C-alpha cells in the first residue's frame, strides 16, 4: 500500500464573539492515491480531537471540513489569548492529516457591583472624616482580571477628599474635617472617584459630604452706659457689633430688629443687619436712682443662623435735690420767757431718690452772721431755736432782728429756718 498525498487548507482561525451561537471555520483538503481513485477519498465524519478540544471538526468524502465551537465555551479567553486545537482526518485507506484551528479571545468587560455610595457629615470626627465600603468584581476572562487596580480613584474636579481601593475592592474615602467647615447646615458637596479593574473597566464611587452649622463669632462693642439726666427725654447709647460665620457671607450678618430685653428692663435696643445697635430709655423712668446707683439691662441679639450675643447697658443714677417743706419760720418776743426765748417747728422732706433719703442730718443749723440764738434739728426734722433773753433786751418796742439757720437732708440738700425776734420796752 502507498500512502495518500493529502494537501489543501489544513489551518483555520475563529475569534471569540465573531459570530453566535457558533464560531465556524471551513477548508477543503484534496487527496491523490497512487493505489487508484477508489482510495483517493476521505472517510466521512468527525476528526479525532486533541485532548481538551472544545470544538469539533467533521469532514465529507470530498474533503470539505467544518470546525464548530460554541461561542459560550471560549468566553474565558482574554484579549489576544489563543487556544490551538487539532483534528486528525483519514483517507479511505487510512493515511492521516491534521487540521489546526486557532481560537483567539477578546476582552470581556469586568462586572463591578457592591457599595458605590457613601456619606460623611462635617464634624462627625476630627481631624479626618472617613467612609468605607466594598466593591466586588467578576471578569469572565479569569481570576487574573477579576481584581481592582489598587490605588487612588480618579477624583471629580475640585474634590476635597481622596479615595483608595485595594485589589479585593475595599475602598476608603478620607477628607480633612478642616476643609468642609464652610458648608452650612444640611448643605451638600458630592465628590466622585473612578476606580478600575485589571482590564481597565471603570466604576464610580459617589461620596456626599453634608455640612453642619458653625456658630457665628460676634464681637465689637457689647457694653454701653447712660447717666440719668445726661439728656432728655431719652437716654441713648450706641455701639457696633461685628460678626463672622465660616458657613459663609449669607450668615455673617444680624437679624435686624429689637434685642430681647432682660426682665424688668426699662429701655429697649434695636440692631441693624450690619450690627449697629441703639439703646433708648425714657429719662423719666430712671429718676428714682440715687447718686451713683446702677441698674444693668441686657439685650439679646442674633445672627442669621440664630447665634446670640448680649449687649449690657449700665444706667447710673444722679442725685435729685430733696423737697423740704413744713414749718421753716418762727418768732420769739423779748421777755416772753426767761432766761431763754425758745421756738420749735418741724420740717418735712421727700426725695425722688427714695424713702432712704427722706430724713435730715441731725445737728446744729449753720447760723447767719451775727446770730444771737442757735438751732438744732433731729433726723425727723423737729428743730429747736434758743436765744438768751439778756442778748435781745437792746431791741426797741416792735423792733425786729431776723436770724437764719441752714439745715440739710441726708443727700446734702439745704433749707433755711428763719427766726424773727421782736423787741419790747
Ligand atoms: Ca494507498
Ligand atoms: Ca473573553
Ligand atoms: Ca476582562
Ligand atoms: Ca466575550
Ligand atoms: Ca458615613
Ligand atoms: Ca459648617
Ligand atoms: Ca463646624
Ligand atoms: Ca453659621
Ligand atoms: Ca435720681
Ligand atoms: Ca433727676
Ligand atoms: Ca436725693
Ligand atoms: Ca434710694
Ligand atoms: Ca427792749
Ligand atoms: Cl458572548
Ligand atoms: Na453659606
Amino acid at each position: 500500500n502507498d500512502a495518500a498525498v493529502i494537501t489543501g487548507s489544513d489551518t483555520g482561525a475563529v475569534t471569540e464573539d465573531e459570530s453566535t451561537p457558533l464560531l465556524t471555520e471551513t477548508g477543503t483538503l484534496s487527496v491523490t492515491d497512487v493505489d487508484g481513485a477508489d482510495e483517493a477519498k476521505f472517510q466521512a465524519g468527525n476528526g479525532t480531537p486533541s485532548a481538551g478540544a472544545l470544538g469539533s471538526l467533521t469532514i465529507t468524502e470530498g474533503g470539505a471540513w467544518t470546525y464548530n465551537v460554541d461561542n459560550s465555551k471560549v468566553q474565558y479567553l482574554g484579549e489576544g489569548e489563543t487556544k490551538v486545537e487539532t483534528f486528525t482526518v483519514a483517507s479511505v485507506d487510512g493515511t492521516t492529516h491534521t487540521v489546526t484551528i486557532t481560537i483567539t479571545g477578546v476582552n470581556d468587560a469586568a462586572v463591578i457591583t457592591g457599595s458605590d455610595t457613601g456619606a460623611v457629615t462635617e464634624d462627625e470626627s476630627n481631624p479626618t472624616l472617613t467612609e468605607t465600603g466594598t466593591l466586588s468584581v467578576t471578569d469572565v476572562d479569569g481570576a487574573d482580571e477579576a481584581k481592582f487596580l489598587a490605588g487612588n480613584g480618579t477624583p471629580s474636579a475640585g474634590a476635597l477628599g481622596s479615595l483608595t481601593i485595594t485589589e479585593g475592592g475595599a475602598w476608603t474615602y478620607n477628607v480633612d474635617n478642616s476643609k468642609v467647615q464652610y458648608l452650612g447646615e444640611g448643605e451638600t458637596k458630592v465628590e466622585t472617584f473612578t476606580v478600575a479593574s485589571v482590564d481597565g473597566t471603570t466604576h464610580t464611587v459617589t461620596i456626599t459630604i453634608t455640612g453642619v452649622n458653625d456658630a457665628a463669632v460676634i464681637s465689637g462693642s457689647d457694653t454701653g452706659a447712660v447717666t440719668e439726666d445726661e439728656s432728655t427725654p431719652l437716654l441713648t447709647e450706641t455701639g457696633t457689633l461685628s460678626v463672622t460665620d465660616v458657613d459663609g457671607a449669607d450668615e455673617a450678618k444680624f437679624l435686624a430688629g429689637n434685642g430681647v430685653a432682660s426682665n424688668g428692663a426699662l429701655g429697649s435696643l434695636t440692631i441693624t443687619e450690619g450690627g449697629a445697635w441703639t439703646y433708648n430709655v425714657d429719662n423719666s423712668k430712671v429718676q428714682y436712682l440715687g447718686e451713683g446707683e446702677t441698674k444693668v439691662e441686657t439685650f439679646t441679639v442674633a445672627s442669621v443662623d440664630g447665634t446670640t450675643h448680649t449687649v449690657t447697658i449700665t444706667i447710673t443714677g444722679v442725685n435729685d435735690a430733696a423737697v423740704i417743706s413744713g414749718s421753716d419760720t418762727g418768732a420769739v418776743t423779748e421777755d416772753e420767757t426767761n432766761p431763754l426765748l425758745t421756738e420749735t417747728g418741724t420740717l418735712s422732706v421727700t426725695d425722688v431718690d427714695g424713702a432712704d433719703e427722706a430724713k435730715f442730718l441731725a445737728g446744729n443749723g449753720t447760723p447767719s452772721a451775727g446770730a444771737l440764738g442757735s438751732l438744732t434739728i433731729t433726723e425727723g426734722g423737729a428743730w429747736t431755736y434758743n436765744v438768751d433773753n439778756s442778748k435781745v433786751q437792746y431791741l426797741g418796742e416792735g423792733e425786729t432782728k431776723v436770724e437764719t439757720f441752714t439745715v440739710a437732708s441726708v443727700d446734702g440738700t439745704t433749707h433755711t429756718v428763719t427766726i424773727t425776734i421782736t423787741g419790747v420796752n
